[PDB]
């Protein structure tokens, strides 16, 4: 039985996650879930406390702990340990009776836990994008330290690329570490879009989108701050670097391309030229369930892909004058040193302020482009702890640049 | 580097392997063509000896394998072992030095170096499929007796599911046995066919096409029979047995699926219900190659899959009506014991019949219908010898019985 910890379980893939867990429970007992970690939403925390039993309860926002332990007393025959914040978070990761993390906490505050979770030799199933986009070449480094850890990607697209991999060589390597690609015999990497809400609209029609028509994802239902990457396609921007960490492959070897009906997920070019590609309908429980039970495959009560009903797949490129971020998140990715954790920042501050009605579609981009501008490369700290500090720094550095433009402007 | 025998060489498929043997030899030299073996076509024999220059030359029509030896003698500096018939064909088998056969000959009659390459333990590239569907049980046999033989599909269809699993997976069992696809967790199998060139063709038009109309294969170049095949969707039918064969996987497991393009080549659906699919343009070179590489990949020149390009993939429901050969097949299939050798030999006769404009398009599948309602099934022979007559009775005995039918209907 596979023991699993859910971090963020309260949020779109942690309820995906806990979804395709149940159902797989269904028949044989296959999933432990051993702990559960959100930040603030005691409630509905609760009502999962209750479903699944987890020996851990966690909650990262100290004021509603009270809150937590008060709820969980109604419960019978049941005493979980409950814990707080960083601490907490910790303690879950240092316990021998997890073995396989869930990371479905959003933004940069999801590289905490990764961290700890690898500094712990877990298994950690990877939907958190933004840690690997800041912290690509600290996580390499932490993971050639803490060799029984492994990074299994949970992202759609990471996932799809990932499972059109031959497994036999998959097992002679491990994401994150040099030469992957090379062992792959990976020559090019397909990454799949929806496009998002806004793929047909015209220039003068994109500069007034607000961010209500923006939250409309035509086939994703998912958490408020990927949606809006998802509508300038910053959502494919972070995922071309988080392709280039993962799977070592060259910036000039990842092409976009916008697949409205969301089947194919992704579709990797071996060097031979034959290309091999996943699909299913758009529906996370897949990745999820993947990341868990890699390298095998388990039996599901999915509904079945139809194809024939499906009936149509739609390939085209996308217009990088229309979404300006996808070229942004290459050059930053290009530039390699400390650019994507600014390019990270800058985005985290420039979709929260669209989310919230104060900047413009095309303001976003600006934002990004200067805080880019503005950065100077440093010189990379050799030691991981010097390197984190470094990447708070810079992190917590351009979200403040980024925050100033807005400011100097509005 | 890899020591291959060519059969059937001056056919489609066995240029094709030349093709793509020279052209990746041009990269990196890793392909020893040790020999080469043909029906008739002794000059283009000659021809291709002169390019290569195999150790073993072979001839099956022995009214021209003196003249063989008298072009040869032209090739300076060359003394290869040429040889003829049935015998050449064993001695070729048997020699050490040859590690991996393409079997491009075509019909039942490929059936012959197929299990005597399986005897002799070579990693056989197989794209005769009619071995297979008429003597799938008996090859099942032979390649339990001889462990270190390996069928690889060359159909594309096949070699495309083949290309989508894990080889970690694969390396515990091998194609053509018993649990292939439990071991490798498949639940089911998209077989995608160009649909032929009579796919928008009404009943009433169907009633009067020429075998002329036929021959003209939107997007496959390959010999008369095949195509022939591909047009009254009987090639499909054929494939569906091949799969069932070569993966064990259930007919019920098993959907037809039209696909236009032609650039998705087939798609496996695992237990969990993910789905994978292999992909590229209508070229034999791949599957051909990956037959030889197996389970590596090597470096090509191939134009890569331009999926902007292609721009839509199209998938519908095959109309069982239109193309009453693909339902033959399943019943065939279904049935079991002798019935697919029964299916195979009457189509060859039916296939021919059409060919030559000696009967109409439904007449084929009534033919073929009327010999499988004609057979009764028949025990199934214990010793590998006795079993392998069995087949050679029932093929012969289908061909004349299909030959009866069209005799008296004229
Ligand atoms: N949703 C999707 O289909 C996909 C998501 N992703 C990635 O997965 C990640 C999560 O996305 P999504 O599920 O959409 O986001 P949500 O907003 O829906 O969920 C975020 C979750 O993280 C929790 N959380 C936030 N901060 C903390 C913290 N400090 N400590 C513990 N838990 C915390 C939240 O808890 P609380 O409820 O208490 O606020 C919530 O449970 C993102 O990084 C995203 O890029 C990637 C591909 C697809
Ligand atoms: N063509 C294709 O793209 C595909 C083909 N297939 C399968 O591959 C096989 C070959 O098809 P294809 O290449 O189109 O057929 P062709 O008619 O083009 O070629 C047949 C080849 O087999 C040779 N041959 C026939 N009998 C003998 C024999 N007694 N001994 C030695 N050689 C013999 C012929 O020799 P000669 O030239 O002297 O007559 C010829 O070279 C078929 O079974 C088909 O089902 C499967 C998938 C795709
Ligand atoms: O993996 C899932 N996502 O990242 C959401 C995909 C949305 P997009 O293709 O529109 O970015
Ligand atoms: O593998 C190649 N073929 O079998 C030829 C495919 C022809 P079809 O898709 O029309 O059956
Ligand atoms: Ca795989
Ligand atoms: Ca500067
Ligand atoms: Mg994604
Ligand atoms: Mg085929």
């Amino acid at each position: 039985p596979i023991n699993v910890a859910i971090f963020g379980s309260t949020g779109s893939i942690g309820t995906n996650a806990l979804n395709i867990i149940r159902e797989c429970n269904k028949i044989e007992n296959v999933f432990n879930v051993k702990a559960l970690y959100v930040n603030k939403s005691v409630n509905e925390l609760y009502e999962q406390a209750r479903e699944f039993l987890p020996e851990y309860l966690c909650i990262h926002d100290k004021s509603v702990y009270e809150e937590l332990k008060e709820l969980v007393k109604n419960i019978k025959d049941y005493k979980p340990i409950i814990l707080c914040g960083d601490e907490g978070m910790k303690e879950i990761c240092s316990s021998n009776s997890i073995d396989k993390i869930v990371i479905g906490i959003d933004s940069f505050q999801g590289l905490y836990s990764t961290m700890y979770a690898i500094m712990n030799n877990k298994i950690v199933a990877l939907a958190n994008k933004e840690s690997i986009v800041s912290a690509g070449f600290f996580l390499k480094k932490l993971l050639n330290i803490h060799k029984n850890a492994k990074i299994i990607p949970v992202d759609s697209e990471h996932s799809a690329i990932f499972q059109c991999l031959d497994n036999n060589k998959v097992l002679k390597t491990k994401c994150l570490q040099d030469n992957f690609s090379k062992i792959n015999n990976i020559n090019k990497i397909f990454l799949c879009s929806s496009g998002g809400p806004f793929q047909n609209l015209t220039m003068d029609e994109l500069k007034n989108v607000t961010s209500e028509n923006a939250l409309k994802h035509p086939k994703w239902k998912m958490g408020k701050k990927i949606t809006i990457d998802s509508a300038t396609m910053m959502n494919k921007g972070l995922e071309v670097i988080e392709t280039h960490f993962l799977f070592d492959v060259d910036y000039n070897d990842i092409e976009v391309i916008v697949h409205k009906e969301c089947i194919i997920h992704s579709c990797v070019e071996f060097i031979d030229k034959s290309v091999i590609s996943q699909m299913y309908y758009p529906d996370m429980q897949i990745p999820i369930l993947y990341s868990l039970t890699w390298p095998d495959r388990i039996k599901t009560n999915l509904k079945p892909l139809d194809l024939a009903q499906v009936s149509t797949l739609t390939f085209h490129k996308p217009s990088l004058e229309h979404f300006p971020c996808i070229k942004l998140a290459y050059q930053a990715g290009i530039k390699g040193n400390f650019y994507p954790t600014v390019l990270n920042a800058s985005n985290e501050i420039a979709n929260n302020l669209f989310l919230n009605n104060k900047i413009k579609y095309f303001d976003i981009s600006s934002i990004i482009s200067q805080v880019l501008e503005s950065f100077n490369s440093q010189k990379v700290s050799e030691n991981s702890e010097d390197l984190m500090k470094q990447i708070l720094q810079i992190h917590s550095w351009a979200k403040d640049k980024a925050t100033d433009i807005y400011n100097k402007h509005n």
